[PDB]
């Protein structure tokens, strides 16, 4: 299985450690772990260049977001590889097109290393 983390700083209270798995090199990537120092509620998970969209995280009341996830677009090997991209936890939703009518400052930010 390849495997990678990502660590989560940011210049205010966020902060969090990130997992990904995949067992086949066109299966799943697996995606767990947990974002403190969050306020409640939707804030973008993005994965940049230096985007792709692994949705939404959603912070509890006291700023926590407990995130596992199972995602068939991203992959860790091959030509679109994540290994060495930033993975973004922002300020605000990603709406993902359906706001009814982007997803704020990153507030924090993580490369993604093989493990
Ligand atoms: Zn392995
Ligand atoms: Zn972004
Ligand atoms: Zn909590
Ligand atoms: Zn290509
Ligand atoms: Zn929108």
């Amino acid at each position: 299985a390849t495997k990678a983390v990502a660590v989560l700083k940011g210049d205010g209270p966020v902060q969090g450690i990130i997992n990904f798995e995949q067992k086949e090199s066109n299966g799943p990537v697996k995606v767990w772990g947990s974002i403190k120092g969050l306020t409640e509620g939707l804030h973008g998970f993005h994965v940049h260049e230096e985007v792709g969209s692994l949705g939404n995280v959603t912070a509890d009341k006291d700023g926590v977001a407990d995130v596992s996830i199972e995602d068939s677009v991203i992959s860790l090997s091959g030509d679109h590889a994540i290994i060495g991209r930033t993975l973004v936890v922002h300020e605000k939703a990603d709406d993902l097109g359906k706001g009814g009518n982007n997803a704020g400052s990153r507030l924090a930010c993580g490369v993604i290393g093989i493990a």
